[PDB]
């Protein structure tokens, strides 16, 4: 520490880790970077892979989001209790990824004529989530183990973000729909999604959600 | 252990890993997947995310490459020395996975039309590596640390790969030129890219490269 957060005016790739660091207790700086400001291109080519978000934690400066989620999850105790459940977790995150991948596609370049067949494809992308669940107690615990790790934020913002984009998409999915309401139940988390830091910030750039 | 490895009839996104196992010492069992067994559609369903490779580490079973590759590293020492040298290698990772992608797209879907502007646009893809080279030891190391770990074997694969799509690819980048001669002149590496279970695979599935 301290934390500093170097990202677009938006939620995107970097929610996640905010709200691992609020329900964590941990402050961060946000040093908020416009599009006008990026077209400039002066920061652009200072970063590693020309792009954001941008992490700092002491000396240390990061980039990719999911290097950033895992080094959180490493350095505060929220990475699983032995390397089995690592691997697991990452098997999770992973996964979270690939959709966040297409979800970001869907988005930014094909969300009028691809978003009647992406909701059709979502269920069956969801599915593995909601059979993980169902491999863990029932479903009453988190993603992987019992206590929450940086796989859970991450999947916790893509399901989130996913009602937004379709409305009842895990009505098949109690489990999924539970967790998200337990997870969100969180105090420290449920302070932060009614943040004005966070209802302010849109969930992404094209203003397409 | 031992280790099973269920893939494709291709080096693909199971290469990385052979080698990384290779390079170690270790033996493994490979269950190669025939096009003609896949289409029967009962392996699929039985795959977490409906997909390969799979793999098998004795009653821990695992999906998506790099969730294996990062397992390889947690459970056999190639995960950097400090909680500092992971985050890195995180990074660097999901960065060779990001270009990996476009690899990937390119190859199955706009090889052809697409092969020009890829291959111009790879000298920025590869800058990044060559820059965190720079900055450690000034590259006669490896990709983050003093020790190799499981970044460096799927930074190593990705750039041998393009090398072959882009001969000459890293003419102008001499510090990776001299990692990518290195680390194939170890001597189980050496005799794994001349093993033929790798010379008769294919980098691909669908014969381009
Ligand atoms: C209201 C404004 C909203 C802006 C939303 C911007 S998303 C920007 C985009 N971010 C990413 O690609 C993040 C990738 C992520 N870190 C990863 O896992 O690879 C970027 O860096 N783009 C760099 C570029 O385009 O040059
Ligand atoms: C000569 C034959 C060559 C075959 C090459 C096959 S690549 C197959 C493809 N594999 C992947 O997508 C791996 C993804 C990787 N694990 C990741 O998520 O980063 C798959 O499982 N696809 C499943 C599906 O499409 O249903």
């Amino acid at each position: 520490p301290p934390y500093t957060i170097v990202y677009f005016p938006v939620r995107g790739r970097a929610e996640a880790m905010r709200m691992l660091l609020a329900d964590q207790g941990q402050s961060w700086k946000e040093e908020v970077v416009t599009i006008d400001t990026w077209m400039q291109g002066l920061l652009k080519p200072t970063c590693l892979y020309g792009q954001l978000p941008k992490f700092e934690d002491g000396d240390l400066t990061l980039y990719q989001s999911n290097a950033i989620l895992r080094h959180l999850g490493r350095s505060l105790g929220l990475y699983g209790k032995n390397q089995r459940e690592a691997a697991q977790m990452d098997m999770v995150n992973d996964g979270v990824e690939d959709l966040r991948g297409k979800y970001v596609t869907l988005i930014y370049t094909n969300y009028e004529n691809g978003k009647n067949d992406y909701v059709k494809a979502l269920p069956g992308h969801l599915k593995p989530f909601e059979t993980l669940l169902s491999q863990n107690q029932g479903g009453k615990a988190f993603i992987v183990g019992d206590q929450i790790s940086f796989a859970d934020y991450n999947l916790l913002d893509l399901l989130l973000i996913h009602q937004v984009l379709a409305p009842g998409c895990l009505d098949n999915f109690p489990l999924l729909s539970a967790y998200v309401a337990r997870l969100s139940a969180r105090p420290k988390i449920k302070a932060f999604l009614s943040s004005p830091e966070h209802v302010n910030r849109p969930i992404n750039g094209n203003g397409k959600q």
